């Protein structure tokens, strides 16, 4: 357990007990050390710290197995395909129409949401855990419903310079910005809200 930090290759930081998510794992000078958030707080995956109980509905902290994501791809709306696991790096969540499906990687394989699929230890892996997250709150500008019209930008959907997990939207130079699904971040290059936030929210930068 103390070793997880430099087993995945991971930055020191916060990352998700797969366990009981009113916890999580610090790494901290490489080391592993499983910590409590203070009652009345779990672990919120997106922000990598202890939040109040509201902002996580997928921590049921009064039960047994507090990890319920049995529901998410309702609870949070996300579209059809695979996704990451938000507590457990060796699991997948299928979403189909609005319908969850909790699944595994074979024994001794992790989920590389990268490429979609499951795949044997390598040498720095589990890298979905690996971002850094927004502010909460994001705190935009007064102003920022210029951002269509001052970059003259054509309309439909662009990034939000101000989030990863949120993106803009202008329409005949009117500007709005809206969160991505909880969990979700927004792909600059497809312009999608997906679930890579290694590759959206500056994990590539951190390792």
């Amino acid at each position: 357990a103390v070793n997880l930090c430099t087993q995945y290759g991971w930055p020191n930081g916060n990352y998700p007990d797969p366990y009981d998510c009113r916890k999580y794992i610090s790494c901290n000078g490489a080391v592993a050390t499983v910590m409590s958030c203070a009652l009345g707080t779990v672990f919120n995956p997106n922000t990598r710290n202890c939040d109040a109980y509201g902002n996580v509905p997928i921590c049921q902290y009064a039960l047994p197995s507090p990890i319920v994501v049995t529901n998410i791809c309702n609870q949070y709306g996300w579209g059809n395909g695979n996704f990451y696991h938000p507590y457990n790096c060796a699991e997948y969540i299928g979403c189909a129409n609005g319908l969850t499906t909790v699944n595994a990687c074979g024994a001794g394989q992790y989920y590389d949401q990268a490429l979609g699929r499951c795949a044997l230890a390598g040498t720095g892996y589990c890298r979905q855990y690996v971002f850094t997250p927004p502010p909460a709150p994001v705190v935009y500008p007064d102003g920022f419903d210029t951002y269509c019209s001052a970059n003259n930008l054509a309309t439909g959907i662009h990034p939000d310079p101000y989030s990863c997990f949120s993106y803009v939207e202008c329409t005949f130079g009117r500007t709005t910005h809206m969160p991505c699904p909880a969990g979700l971040s927004f792909d600059r290059s497809l312009l999608v809200c997906d679930g890579n936030r290694y590759q959206n929210c500056g994990g590539n930068v951190l390792v």
